[PDB]
DNA sequence: TTTTTT
């Protein structure tokens, strides 16, 4: 009875993050008891129209809102969303534990960060069961990055994420795999333009995002891979860690991570 | 004259929970003979248009409606759906006769259900005719989760189904379905959170529900699957069913788990 | 006034069970001579959307209607659509001229129309031209079934059939083809509930119907189908079905299969 | 009045049996000059739109106005088409020229046209330049068949046709080609029901229309088309057919068919 | 009022032989500043759907109106386009120096132009360096016809170019093209009509238009081009080029095949 | 009510666009409803009930006028249209220097370049081959950064498509070709060096002849002294970059902007016969 | 959805 108002729900929508359709109809038919317009939408012969462009909408900002911050802008916005409580001295105690100097990590991380060539790759080599994947999982998790599935590399869209990303990890590479990047994905080592495939849509032109890696292959020995030496920040963490015990062994989370980049925030030139 | 109203018909369709086009489109014309809507709806110009939408909108409030839930009070719903009669008893006796005890079922069971990270994957294994596809059928179909079709598992959108149903269903794993679970869904067993791929412009990060999978392979003893050792509980049907010349055998139906959800509901800690 | 009535042509269409636009769209037309309606419809500047949407319409209903049966009603309606005369007589003719009991067949189908697991798919192997196809086409003509074309199993859209007709049968089957059911379909052969994906329209869960089969290797022999064993019952085909006779000795119609189920309706449990 | 008669254009554009847009969109254009409608249609802000529904509307008609007749039917309308001057004699000449028998090719003939099972296939087996595309293609011309180009097989919509056309002709099959039939096509050599899928449109149900081959390869000889003798019958063109002298000696017309058919009639069983 | 006429833009569009959206588009936005119309059309708010639209038209009549010609009126119309000056002596010059009777290439010309069945295709083979990429590209551009990429010959639509052009170019055939041809294009290098798809649109059955080949194999000379024999006519293009200097002794241009034509028309049997 | 003056103007929306070149939906309808708090149009664009489908509209649109306007500059036009988005300071002489340290006459470099961008047959791509680390992908990149030519991955030469790009740019770029992808040069791609028309597969929309606009190819690989690579000999003009612009630790020797090559072609545009 | 992508 009062002229249902597309840019209203829209608002709504994206007030409550209310990304997919599903929810925004559900939810808003909901509010449809205290709301004038939400009953204007129920009244509409065409609800179905309206929740998928509401949704439609509500993505295309938070893309695009979020394609919109700079690394340091996005890594304060990763932050936000960091819930739950923990510390950056986690962190300290695992890299020490691993024998590593924090500010070797910290010195690394900042340039890292910043996508300087040549300075674009962080491997994290050792034996199995020493932290790896931990680590790097949780860091990635943390800056809500992708990671890659080098198994489907047969398919040269395996790396189609690289185009939406600000962090990609590639886990457990093998020597099929440090070929793989020795090879092709030289520029995305020294940052120079590359260009990405994108299921049914056409090629982008960008600049390789931060790449983690963690590996059993120290890559800085192995002579094959000599372009890749000056290319691949390693760390080597050698003790293990996750014993016959069943213990819940360390655990890296976003809270941790948050500590880490509050507290870290100057010497990280951010 | 009356002009037709989307609403209605939508709100028609989500109380008898007719989700699907063929059948609301006949049901409600059948309804046309004592209702003034439907009545207005045979009159549309685009009876197609709205059929569609009408469907659309209410799958949009079902699955809303559905994620809502906790897996209790799914499970509470689904016992309401369940019509018929028939007993636990059967569920045990079968279990019996599979030489196990329902004890070992039962908390299997529990950490299943509540979705705990490695215990979230219930498979059966056994030689042909053990009777392991209608149990997890039978199990499934109480649980109203879908069956995920491997035929179609490269680009993964055989996984698509994963990001609504409260539990899904693999029936028959061939060592080419297991390499694809210990080279993918890691994941899905681990608990960390997967990326569900899906057809238009958006892809959603969502929580891979409760697994069942029916299998002649014994991943347990395969030693190229050692990962998935420690994340999916094995229960092994040996003992045949084949025997059905003349008495017609064995089949969980919907009841028979009403019986065994309801008298087990304590023990399940739902 | 001659204001085009959409709803009006559909039941024309739907009375007629004209399901297909191209028909719908002509048959109409000429209806126009004599009927008020269909001279409005060619009046209308869309003509193009309504055969469209109406035949959409029309499968709307139809299937709902079919869908909606017993097997027995089902079979039952599929008699009221034989015409013609001819016997049971020539049914039991073929099978016993390639000794085969009766009794056997009727036991096995009995099953088979039930859609009981893993006793749903019924195979007719033997040497090219022994009545396979001309037999099992027969019977799924009566049926009404629907034949897969496994040359487009590419295009997951091939088993869309699947989610309509009450059973379906694969004519000729090669190694590729057994291959491919033994590998991904054994939830079908079994008759379990499968996912089938239709074009337009959104997933579908349905049991799989009964399948039939004609084809020249026997599944039962080969090991490489190992698994098909427990799923494909066998029907062998050795005697030659035309030999130097103007007209196939054999050569079984609706009617034929009217009889049949006529007169065997108490022992198949209809 | 002035306004554009969707309904008239579509008249217009059957009777002028145009059914591919750019025709009809051309065509129209011109008519144009002389046409009040055609001159409303220019102002149309809408053209594209109606050229292609006239175009769909049209072929609509076709097809019907088709598959609704019956081969007697069919080749009758298709005489009436054939124009100009010949006579059966040409045919004659050829085939004996070819060294074989009237009687054979009719006998065969009568029973293709009739789409028997297994005898719904006519291959033109011999060396290059001996006329049997020659041949095979007047024949479909006049049939008003259409050719399957095998260099589309990759798409399962390749044999979209056959779900229209009377009659197809695959030219000059070489072993991918027949190896692709023995796996793939043995239902349609068959003259049997195949499922047949369209773009945009859901898979049709329809009887494999009569085939046609001309080819280097005698599969009858072969031994790994083993399972495609039951269904290929075959004809051997052994004596060269081009000349020296630039126009060849054969080169048959409608026209000759007509008379072909016209005075063969009655031994066609027609 | 001056509501945008569409209409007019195709007309504008058509005039300036403008067939694709983005030109269309954006060379009207700058006719803009004189033209009524164009102001208009940016004052629609559905400017994109009519640049589709405005094309879609263009394109229609632009094909429509090339596949209406015969070949002697296209090459007529071909002419009227050719600008400039120039002389036939020029074409044949090159061709004596090559050490080539005109009289043999208009032979061939004459049948090629006609389409003729198997010698709807000529090939000049050669050395690198001896004129055969400039001349076949000369005459197929003054012939207006597309050139055919085999770098895309993976996707059958590579082929589409053909249900357009009355004259396709192969440039620089390699082993894999002509075993491509060999393989799957015989009938089309026959010239007789075939099976096109095109992207989205329907497949279009068509006559194969003349084709034009240039290759540093001699397909008459190899023996597994076999096939290949009785449609490829070929030329002995052996003499270099741009000797000392760059300088290009040689430059055809639509000019010297006017002059060819025109005073050729004769002996072409036009 | 009557008289509205405020009503949403998608060809207003498109300008916008057009002139800020967004061209990505996600884009578009982000920066528009932001610019929302001071503009009419933007505020009357949310007020829509259809955002959805003119975000989308817009940006088909400014594509449409995007791809057309280059396509239709000349090379000069072009060129100079890139010199005025070219910001901030450098020098022609910064290229200099590096070609020089390369031991390279610029002359030499010129007289090729004035070639290559008339895309003149056989004379169609420029090849900068030498050891690892000489700043070849260094020039290369910048070179075609300023130019606003697209880079090839050929690590998906896999598909057709890896090639669609050529439809667009006036300019293409090869970065580091392997032995495989020299291979695919001298056996496919043998039109694009001569200047001979090809057609470029786009996806899901019909191919297109286009003309394949010049090439730059970095790589270890010597095309002129290899044997299996005849062809390309007098179709690839090269430059051997032996020096190694290694820059031990933080300090970066040769470093090339767009404003390096703004000067560059300001103050050569004569010689280059532009 | 078909074309892509597989
Ligand atoms: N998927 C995971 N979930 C939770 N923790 C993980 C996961 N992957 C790795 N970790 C953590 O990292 C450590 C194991 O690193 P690891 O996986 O052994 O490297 P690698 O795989 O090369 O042997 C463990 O201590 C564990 O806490
Ligand atoms: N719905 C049913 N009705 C009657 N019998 C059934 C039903 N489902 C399964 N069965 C019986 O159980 C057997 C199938 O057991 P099965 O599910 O194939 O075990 P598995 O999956 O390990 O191969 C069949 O032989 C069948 O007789
Ligand atoms: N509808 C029919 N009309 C006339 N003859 C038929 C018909 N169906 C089958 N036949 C005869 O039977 C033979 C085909 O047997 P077939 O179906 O191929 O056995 P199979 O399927 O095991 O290969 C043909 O030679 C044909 O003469
Ligand atoms: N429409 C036609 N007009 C004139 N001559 C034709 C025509 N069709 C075929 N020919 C002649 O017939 C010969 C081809 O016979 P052919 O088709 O190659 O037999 P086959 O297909 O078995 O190899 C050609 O040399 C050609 O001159
Ligand atoms: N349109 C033209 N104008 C001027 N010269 C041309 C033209 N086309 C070709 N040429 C000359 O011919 C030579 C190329 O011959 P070419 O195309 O390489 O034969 P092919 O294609 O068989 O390798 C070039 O050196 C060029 O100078
Ligand atoms: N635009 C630039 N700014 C500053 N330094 C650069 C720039 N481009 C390249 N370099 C320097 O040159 C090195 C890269 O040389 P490189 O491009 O790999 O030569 P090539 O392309 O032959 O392999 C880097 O270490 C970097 O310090
Ligand atoms: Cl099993
Ligand atoms: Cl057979
Ligand atoms: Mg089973
Ligand atoms: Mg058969
Ligand atoms: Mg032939
Ligand atoms: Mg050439
Ligand atoms: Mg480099």
């Amino acid at each position: 009875t009062e002229k249902f108002d597309f840019g209203t729900m829209v608002q709504w929508a994206y007030d409550h993050k209310y990304a997919e359709e599903s929810k925004i109809a559900y939810e808003y038919a909901l509010a449809a008891g205290s709301d004038s317009n939400a009953r204007a939408f129920l009244a509409t012969n065409s609800q179905a129209k309206h929740v998928k462009d509401c949704a439609t909408m509500v993505r295309h900002y938070l893309r695009a809102e979020t394609q919109a911050l700079s690394m340091p802008a996005y890594i304060k916005a990763r932050c936000k969303l960091a819930t739950g409580e923990g510390s950056w001295k986690s962190i300290l105690t695992f890299f020490n534990y691993q024998n590593i100097e924090l500010i070797t990590f910290i010195n690394a991380l900042k340039l890292w960060l910043k996508g300087i060539p040549k300075k674009n790759c962080l491997a994290f080599i050792g034996p199995p069961n020493t932290g790896k994947s931990m680590l790097c999982n949780s860091l990635i998790h943390f800056l809500g990055g992708s990671v890659l599935s080098f198994a489907n590399h047969k398919s040269h869209f395996w790396l189609a994420s690289l185009a939406d990303t600000r962090a990609a990890l590639v886990d457990d590479a093998t020597h099929a795999c440090w070929r793989y990047f020795d090879t092709y994905l030289r520029n995305a080592l020294d940052g120079y333009p590359v260009s990405i495939d994108r299921k049914h849509k056409a090629a982008v032109q960008i600049k390789a995002p931060p790449l983690l890696v963690t590996s059993n292959i120290d890559v800085q020995a192995e002579d094959r891979y000599l372009y890749l030496h000056s290319r691949v920040q390693t760390f080597r963490f050698e003790q293990p860690c996750t014993d016959e015990s069943g213990e819940q062994p360390f655990n890296i989370t976003d809270a941790d991570w948050k500590s880490f980049f509050v507290r870290l925030w100057g010497r990280l030139d951010l």
